[PDB]
């Protein structure tokens, strides 16, 4: 669906990269935080849902599913908070391969900035613009614009 | 044009809110920083252009236009950096009205969070979702989707 996103948390350089993936398109937003907490996850989802029409979030683990602070942000922003269980088994693999691709890109730009957060945003840019043909950034806009026309 | 954005810097609580407005739709992204510097503005433009197809940015003042860090980020991300001179005088008033409206919304949410950055992101969400009839978040997706189908 146009409104469905998946949370994903990966580690690099002793830091955490929190990723939101729009499942239908593969488009992503990401940020670097010192560690995953409910307050950091809640703030990231509030940012995401002010930028895209976020209807459902599959959370990345049971601590973020349970967290009262995350539940409060999902309430505030009108998001249905769901678990992230790969009922479809091809979902573990899909996230795994995105983390590996992101980390590959980060390493390809890593010497172009001191701080990891800059490299991660260069990787977000390269990921979203990569043509596979349409890019993920093209796909998400097409999907949502098609939705709005209904 | 679908790719034209304008930077805007406003102050509150001794902090700076940097805003990027997509001119054709009124859609915005914003962040709080302790002060405007070339490095903060460059990082913010890198974030923006990994999320939307940013072709041109009208910078908010001549220091950000001149800044080599900002010029480096615009080169990296494929952005044409422009001045932000209101050759059309209505532009002045439009940005001022947007600052005033943002600050009004921030005041309306201010007690719902300790940190100003949370209130600013609540204000971004309310601004982008407000119907004027379409919202700014609907307008930007439809403008860009129409562009992609050319
Ligand atoms: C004085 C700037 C500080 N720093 C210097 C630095 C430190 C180490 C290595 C490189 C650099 C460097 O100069 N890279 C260029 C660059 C130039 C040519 C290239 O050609 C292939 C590629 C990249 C650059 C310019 C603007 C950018 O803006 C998006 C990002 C990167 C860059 C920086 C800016 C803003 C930030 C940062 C950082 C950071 O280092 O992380 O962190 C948060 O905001
Ligand atoms: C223990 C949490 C810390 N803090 C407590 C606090 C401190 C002061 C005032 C209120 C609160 C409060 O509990 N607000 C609820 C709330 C509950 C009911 C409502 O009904 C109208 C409206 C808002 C809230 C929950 C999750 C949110 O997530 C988007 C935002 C806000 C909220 C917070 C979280 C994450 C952050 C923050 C902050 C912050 O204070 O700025 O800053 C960066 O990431």
């Amino acid at each position: 669906s146009p409104g469905i996103w998946q949370l994903d948390c990966t580690h690099l350089e002793g830091k955490v990269i929190l990723v939101a993936v729009h499942v239908a398109s593969g488009y992503i937003e990401a940020e670097v935080i010192p560690a995953e907490t409910g307050q950091e996850t809640a703030y990231f989802l509030l940012k995401l849902a002010g930028r895209w029409p976020v209807k459902t979030v599959h959370t990345d683990n049971g601590s973020n599913f349970t967290s009262t602070t995350v539940k409060a942000a999902c309430w505030w922003a009108g998001i249905k908070q769901e678990d992230g269980i790969p009922y479809n088994p091809q979902s573990q693999g899909v996230i795994e391969s995105m983390n590996k691709e992101l980390k590959k890109i980060i390493g390809q730009v890593r010497d172009q900035a001191e701080h990891l957060k800059t490299a991660v945003q260069m990787a977000v840019f390269i990921h979203n613009h990569k043509r596979k043909g349409y890019s993920a950034g093209e796909r998400i806009v097409d999907i949502i614009a098609t939705d709005i026309q209904t």
